């Protein structure tokens, strides 16, 4: 039916708010903040 990640890798460090994959932890550290306020880049609306 809808295919998707059948056998793929996963990173040591995972974002908590996009769950997004990373390589190195100050990476992602910096990449969390960016994850503050509201309707930063946008709403869903569907
Ligand atoms: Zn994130």
């Amino acid at each position: 039916g809808s295919s998707g990640s059948s056998g793929t890798g996963e990173k040591p460090f995972e974002c908590s708010e996009c769950q997004k994959a990373f390589n190195t932890k100050s990476n992602l550290i910096v990449h969390q903040r960016t994850h503050t306020g509201e309707k930063p880049s946008g709403p869903s609306s569907g």
